[PDB]
Formats: structure tokens, sequence, C-alpha cells
């Protein structure tokens, strides 16, 4: 008998700084007795809750990198077989860090190249759903901002304004604010 997978979520976010209280919510599509959180390569659950509900909440206090990593949730009913769990939830990747890995900043190839032509820039990380910010040396305010689902943002510069030294970052779209290390400078 097939038992559809529960869903696993993180409050306030899946990317947080150390010391933040994280609530992990596991929602099954039907009520269950026991919910279990599992890390990779672990047969027994890391944490479990006996709730008689569709919802189980796992409170991860003042998080450290010990609380980070890949999580899967499973639910079970006592009438099922000895080691029978439901289908596992999709992985919830919890990232506990003070600063995000530095992105890369490149000039994208164009159909027509030369001085005074429009320049397309790519600020690329390895994390999805981030907000990218483009800066230019000598300009206090960011030039362009872009929120992306994909792990990159493209910024188009107009030819007449294109020359200069550029850097980029990315950060979390909501609280807590976690910022990446500055990208290596790019000279146009």
């Amino acid at each position: 008998s097939y038992h559809p997978k529960p869903w696993l979520g993180a409050q306030p976010a899946t990317v947080v700084t150390p010391g933040v209280n994280v609530t992990l919510r596991c929602r099954a599509p039907q009520p269950a007795w026991r919910f279990g959180l599992f890390k990779p390569g672990e047969i027994a659950p890391l944490l479990f809750r006996d709730v008689s509900s569709e919802l189980a909440e796992f409170f991860l206090e003042e998080v450290t990198p010990a609380q980070g990593g890949s999580y899967r949730c499973c639910y079970r009913r006592p009438d099922w077989g000895p080691g029978v769990w439901s289908q596992p939830s999709d992985v919830l990747e919890l990232l506990v860090t003070e600063e995000l890995p530095r992105p890369s900043l490149v000039a994208l190839p164009g159909p027509v190249v030369g001085p005074g032509a429009n320049v397309s820039l790519r600020c690329a990380g390895r994390l999805r759903n981030m907000s990218f910010v483009l800066y230019r040396e000598g300009v206090a305010a960011p030039l362009q901002y872009r929120h992306s689902a994909q792990p990159w943002a493209d910024f188009t510069l107009l030819g007449a304004r294109a020359p200069g030294t550029y850097s980029c970052y990315y950060h979390t779209p909501s609280a807590p604010y976690v910022l990446s290390q500055r990208s290596e400078v790019l000279v146009i």
C-alpha cells in the first residue's frame, strides 16, 4: 500500500545565520501517529514526534552547522509493518552560515562586440532563490538589483555607461538577511 510523501518546510527560511531558532514543519497528506526527520545515510530518525495529526513540528533552537544539511521527513501509522514508513518528503536543505559563498561575475558574449556596445553581465552563485546586487567602484548605491529562481542574475549595461570596475553579491530574499562574500572584481 502506497503512502504519499509528506512536505517539509523551514521557518523563518532554509538559509539562516547561526543562533536563529528554526522550526521544521512536516505536513503529511493524511493524519499519522509518528513523524521522523532523517539525515542522509541514517536508518533510524534523527528526531521524531508522536502527534496523531497531519502536522509535526521540530523546533531547532539556536542553530549551529550541526543542524544544517539534508533533511527528509517520513510519517507512519502503527498498523503498518515493522520498519514501514511513508514515501520520504523531498529534501529540505538547511544552510546555517554567517556568510554565503562568493558568486562569480563574468561578461556574457554578445552578437556585436566593440567600444560603446551594450554589455551583458552574469553574477552566478550555486544557490537558488537568491537576490543579486550589482555595484560599480565609485558608485555608493547598487546599480541594478535582481531576484532570481535560477542560481544567477544577468545585468545589462548600456554602452555609453558600460566602462568601469564591477562587483556583485547575492543575499537571502527574506529574514534573516544572509549576505554572500563579494565577487572578484570585473573590469569592462
